[PDB]
């Protein structure tokens, strides 16, 4: 009978524990968790903060006693593993209740410790008004400061998903908020010009967003003076637990009631470095594709481990829940000798940003420029369903691919509806190895409430494949401010549309009058075309090229240019 | 120049005509449409009847004048092609206004004439209160009877997509409705036990639904008496345009103010039969995969043409707008010599049924049995996003597959949320050639407002792969009422649930007490196991099989069984 020990009782480890029991009734299974709870909803925590998850009880999916009754697994809460002795096959655990220790033997071990929020070397950061959010007790501490310091202004630092969901939760509660990010964008899985849609939705809601900005120093000032109604002062905007004074990278001062630090997570590697297990160059535990670590008796999975990038095959860190549940179930397999291989990670993700969703899968343009992978890019801005049926919303969509083989590198989407469906389709298509050209032949669901005769994805294909075939020639948003004396700029929108914004120096010929009015444009210039989203631009480009003109169409049209600035 | 003539100015014909112009400015393009409108939204028609789509101008996407301006195509409204002389490369054209006819020559011709509603051989069916729905003027006639006949009760015949949409539209107007279907189910793209979810939701809204029934005779009675207020009569529930009395196949009479006939459509083939063109055994125009008919200078696409079934490679009839628009695009390519080949049709479809959507891709169980293909099926009933975040809904989902090769045959889903996204994923997965074993590694979008750590699709994959690998042994809803003396029925729900329905003779041991209570079950019988959905049943199965019992799990649990009756 195999004695199995599991370190961590959440997404990785709880999922191996239940799987391993279905596989064998004879094994001994013991799962350690240093916290009070197992199988809690990490992803739910900012939503319980704002009240959107009304019921604390809903964040707890399994208990020690339920794991015992259903799966016979002995789960020990408030028990922290403090060492692994590999030659002996024993682990030392500490009982947090009283600080005593004992040892336990294993036949095989699974490490599933996750990743801890990043500590930044900021003077004065460590203080009673400053918190990071990983678990339920972190959430209760945040709640308790909100109540007790009567929070009216708050600052979040970092524009990744945890930061944006804290920001949104704080705003749900009536709190005035400021978000700082050092980058020139929120959410880094999406490129800069796609993040612009998010920046404007965030500023439309009264949030003070400051990009390109760092937090230099934190000054915590204890409240010395308790105002009171018996002294006849105003006690409504009082903060009894103190005040934060922040210095920013540009010497400005920001006064605040609460600071939340959401600048990312680092893998939990201390038990593994202390036992001599291999660490990768990203600082995560190194595992083979069977999820085994340098020691064949020891497995690891989840936030703590490095994975293989699906597109490139290189190491990457991607702390998401999906991969961690399916890795733990596969480790349980392999611990009974199935020899199953995990198939790489795409980084499929999505985040709510007030009324928008922001979604992506595979590689963005920054990661491709930086690894020297040649690529091309397309944008469309296409209704989430038939436009003649109410509630349709613009889906802004980006597609990164190899301009020659048609390989799918990545996809990004942004809008108020149907983004979770476009990113799922592209995730499936890429994982199954489809190329752009094949994307053209997708037969998706169409009735008017749900979709359109040609889907967002079909239109993106045709635009990408037209470039690959040489039936289209592009000019991107970043090239169009910089024209040469051989290029003539041409706006093919209608004249009423021009008061929304255009580009300095365009001649205006509306697409519907172009055929007739053509001789107006000299054939000794490369005509550089744009419309609102790139579609009327394409029509104009075909008429010009069909009559012997040299031409280019701005992909994404003015809408992509305008959100990119 | 190449001279191109198109018959039909809707989904197939229009898409060819705009594409053909982006390919060539020197081509001559003429498109004939027998009616008043080109590029209308067929699919929006029932929704404008209900007022959903408020504006009669939202149904019109291009005009003759817009197609002249944008694409220099000459469109001729109220011109019907009445003959094709293939040998001469001339068509004969009748001018509606006049009845005058002329000839027009062509280098290449596209037939995209659509499919007309089926005429049933029913005595008295042709009358002023009875209509089917193909185009804008069909729609205007329906609205006009509704108004003029003060419609308070109506009958719809046929339970496919148009029937179900007209029934919803009429209910949305406060009209009492009856739906009659000869089959034992609405929506034949999904099997009978999936349609039961739809049967209940339609009777829940007070629609009088009569399955297994036909309409044998229609008797139309003019109204002789005009009730008047001056005569001191109630004028409120009068129908001055008359009354319908229907006789059904069981001999019952049905009294109604309006009859809608939605029993299917049949390809327009008369021009093609008259010209000598080949026609398949299903009665559609026969084409190769480049969209060319038995005459190489003549192309055909859309509702009029038999297609190649993706899964089996045989002929099928599938009148849907996605296919029609992409085929007409491709036909234009081919006419300029690109030799592109379509790739088969999956029959991806979705229909709104009150708050449910009912969707499907691939083959159903009916079509598999009939064609003698060996298959297996799984069911799952999984929350549409993390059920700890509000608004999550049950997605009932069926997967059809090859139990040894893992080939994906079909998928079906019904429920209040997220059905479009599940069906698009499976349509992507099957068109790309993925197997059920590969679906287990799908990495989808998860954030609590949208998805779950394991999606509906990961769960279905795991359940089916377990069967394929011999880790599960299924019994289905249609076998469980049998049972021999070698079999013993076990219900592993909690006692409290037996309250909502069960199976007679079951011995109740709840799964969380089963490990301890298990000596109660004798080893010399195969234990036949059931819970609500099949998830707890799986866990009970693994416990018994792991202790040397013979066992089966009821796949889909009691839920799937309940909705099959
Ligand atoms: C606020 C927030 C929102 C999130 N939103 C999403 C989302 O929307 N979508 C998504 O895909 N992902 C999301 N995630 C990330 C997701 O929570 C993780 O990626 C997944 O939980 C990783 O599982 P894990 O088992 O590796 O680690 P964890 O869930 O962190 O579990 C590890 C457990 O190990 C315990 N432990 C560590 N060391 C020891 C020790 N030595 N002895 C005993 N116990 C130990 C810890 O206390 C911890 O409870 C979110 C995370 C947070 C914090
Ligand atoms: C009420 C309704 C709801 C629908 N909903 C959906 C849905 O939700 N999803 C979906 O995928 N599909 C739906 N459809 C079906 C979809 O509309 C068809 O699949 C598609 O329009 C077929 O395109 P087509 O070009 O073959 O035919 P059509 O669009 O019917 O166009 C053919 C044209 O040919 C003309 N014509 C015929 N013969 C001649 C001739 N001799 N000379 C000149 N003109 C001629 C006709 O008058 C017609 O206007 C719906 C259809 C209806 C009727
Ligand atoms: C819940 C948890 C304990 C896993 O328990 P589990 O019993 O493996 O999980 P599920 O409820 O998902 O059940 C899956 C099993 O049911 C089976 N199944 C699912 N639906 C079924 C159905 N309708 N009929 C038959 N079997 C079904 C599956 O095949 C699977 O079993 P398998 O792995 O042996 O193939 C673990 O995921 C967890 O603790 N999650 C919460 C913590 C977390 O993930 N947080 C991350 C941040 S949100
Ligand atoms: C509208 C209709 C006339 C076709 O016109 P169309 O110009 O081909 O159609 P679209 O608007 O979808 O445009 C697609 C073209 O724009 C291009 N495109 C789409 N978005 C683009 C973008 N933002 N930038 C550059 N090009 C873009 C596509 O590549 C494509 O050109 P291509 O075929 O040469 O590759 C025909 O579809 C129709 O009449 N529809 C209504 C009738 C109907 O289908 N009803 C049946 C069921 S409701
Ligand atoms: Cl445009
Ligand atoms: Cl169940």
């Amino acid at each position: 009978m195999k004695k199995i020990l599991i370190i961590g009782g959440v997404a990785g480890g709880a999922s191996a524990a239940a799987r391993a029991r279905r596989l064998s009734e004879t094994a001994e299974i013991i799962m350690f968790e240093r916290g009070e709870y197992v199988s809690f909803a990490n992803c739910g925590l900012p939503y319980h903060i704002s009240g959107e998850i009304a019921q604390r009880s809903a964040l707890v999916l399994q208990t020690p006693e339920s794991f015992k009754a259903r799966f016979n697994v002995e789960v020990r809460v408030k028990h922290e593993v403090v060492a692994i002795d590999r030659a002996a096959k024993l682990v030392t655990v500490r009982r947090l209740l009283d600080g005593s220790e004992y040892q336990e033997s294993y036949d095989t071990l699974l490490l599933s410790p996750g990743a801890a929020p990043i500590v930044p070397p900021i003077p004065g950061v460590d203080n009673p008004l400053t918190h990071s959010l990983r678990n339920i007790p972190d959430m209760d501490r945040i709640l308790q400061t909100i109540q007790m310091n009567n929070v009216e202004h708050a600052t979040v630092v970092g524009g990744g998903f945890i930061g944006l969901e804290m920001m949104e939760s704080l705003h749900h509660l009536g709190i005035k908020t400021t978000l700082l990010e050092l980058a020139d964008q929120v959410m880094t899985p999406v490129d800069r010009e796609m993040a612009g849609f998010a920046h404007q939705a965030i500023r439309d809601q009264g949030v003070d967003l400051r990009l390109g900005t760092a937090l230099s120093e934190v000054s915590y000032q204890v409240q010395t003076h308790v105002a009171s109604d018996a002294a006849g002062e105003d006690t409504a905007h009082q903060h009894i637990k103190g005040h934060l004074s922040l210095t920013l990278s540009n010497g400005e001062l920001l006064e605040t009631d609460l600071l939340i630090m959401a600048i990312g997570v680092r893998p939990e590697t201390q038990l593994a470095r202390d036992a001599g297990l291999a660490i990768g160059e990203l600082g995560g535990i190194k595992v083979n594709a069977m999820m085994q670590t340098s020691d064949p008796a020891i497995y690891a999975v989840g936030d703590a481990v490095e994975e293989q990038d699906f597109v490139t095959g290189q190491a990457c860190l991607v702390p998401l829940a999906g991969p961690a549940n399916r890795q733990g179930r596969m480790a349980a397999d392999n611990m009974f000798g199935r020899e199953e291989r995990y198939q790489g990670t795409q980084g499929t993700a999505i985040c709510k940003v007030f009324d928008l969703a922001v979604g992506a899968t595979g590689k963005n343009e920054k990661q491709l420029k930086q690894a020297g992978i040649a690529f091309e890019k397309v944008y469309v801005h296409t209704a989430s369903h038939a436009s003649y049926y109410p509630g349709a919303e613009v889906v802004s969509f980006k597609l990164l691919f190899d301009p020659v083989k048609g390989t799918i590198f990545g996809a990004q989407a942004v809008g108020k509806d149907g983004i979770d469906k476009r990113i799922d389709v592209m995730a499936v298509a890429q994982r199954a190895g489809m190329t752009v050209e094949q994307l053209q032949h997708l037969e998706l669901s169409y009735a008017p409430p749900y979709g359109s005769a040609k889907d967002v994805i079909n239109q993106a294909a045709f635009v990408a494949s037209n470039i690959i075939k040489g039936d289209a020639t592009p000019i991107h948003f970043d090239q169009i401010d910089n024209l040469s004396e051989d290029q003539l700029l041409l706006d093919v929108r209608n004249p009423g549309e021009l008061q929304n914004g255009g580009l300095e120096g365009a001649v205006n010929i509306p697409v519907d009058e172009l055929r007739d009015r053509m001789h107006e444009l000299p054939k000794d210039k490369e005509i550089i075309i744009f419309c609102q989203v790139g579609l009327r631009g394409n029509v104009a480009y075909r008429q010009l090229v069909n009559n012997g003109y040299r031409a280019r169409n701005l992909i994404g049209g003015y809408r992509t240019y305008k959100f990119a600035s």
